[PDB]
């Protein structure tokens, strides 16, 4: 479809709610039903920034996202399709 | 500083204006003077999505961004600090 519809994006995985220092933290963002746009991911650390963010297209606008963190705390994960928040965003991520 | 100021983000590199199929395309996003927020990157392909997007923190909220593309065309690259476009965004990227 020509346009886009963020409400049709489906996001799931452990990295939506918890992340660990020293590990890869991941989730899937399925934009296959949402039209044509850019998927954007941001991780807000209140004190220390996110170290790596990696977004891999798996086909059909299904993406795997992996990210890493360096410090414990409560982070906020934002996933957008264009300028529009996908269902569930912002996500609260605990780094224990 | 507690808040944030997208207007202080400095973005530079070849990947802001051109990207090649089969290569890593890169630029630096220097957020060291912009306070505390998430840096978000999106690459809009009108026909075929961006394959990989990778954002690496280099220290002091200076980031290296690398991305890959699969199809020729004119792409749009968006760089945000929080929900605010950084100077220069949106960037027009030719994939020849």
């Amino acid at each position: 479809a020509m346009g886009s519809d963020a409400s049709k994006v489906v996001t799931r995985g452990p990295g939506l709610s918890q992340a660990f220092v020293g590990q890869k933290n991941s989730f899937t963002v399925d934009c296959s039903k949402a039209g044509t746009n850019m998927m954007m991911v941001g991780v807000h650390g209140p004190k220390t920034p996110c170290e790596e963010v990696y977004v891999k297209h798996m086909g059909n606008r299904v993406y795997n996202v992996t990210y890493t963190v360096k410090e414990k705390g409560d982070y906020i994960l934002i996933v957008k399709w264009g300028d529009e928040s996908v269902p569930g965003s912002p996500f609260k991520v605990k780094v224990p």
